[PDB]
């Protein structure tokens, strides 16, 4: 249960290497399943689309999983 | 497929009786099931929580409820 705008947005996404890929710009949703399918991140100064199946944890920051994870 | 914040936050949501319940200020998702919970409407400070269940269509506006 999370507020996309007020919460899960503007949130930094880190890859498994503790690097920051960017922040959450929006969230692509599949119209059918009414389900999430990917996060659209922002560079800053243009967009990166990361599959939601990559997200490992979502707390203060969003942690993507490793290649072996 | 449909981007959320972009093409869905801000749009007005209308009744079955073509009435304006409010505008979508936010949307909640069940980060586990990967499902959109409901829409959070700006008012008529206060908030209305429309079970995303209903939503019949999304165009320049959001249409909902019916005979079900």
């Amino acid at each position: 249960h999370m507020r996309i705008v007020e919460e899960m947005v503007g949130k930094e996404v880190l890859d498994s290497s503790a690097k920051v890929i960017g922040k959450v710009k929006d969230v692509e949703v599949d119209i059918e399943s009414q389900a999430i399918e990917s996060l659209v991140l922002g560079k800053g100064g243009g967009e990166t689309i990361v599959p939601y199946e990559m997200v490992k944890k979502i707390g203060d920051k969003i942690l993507l999983k490793g290649p072996e994870e």
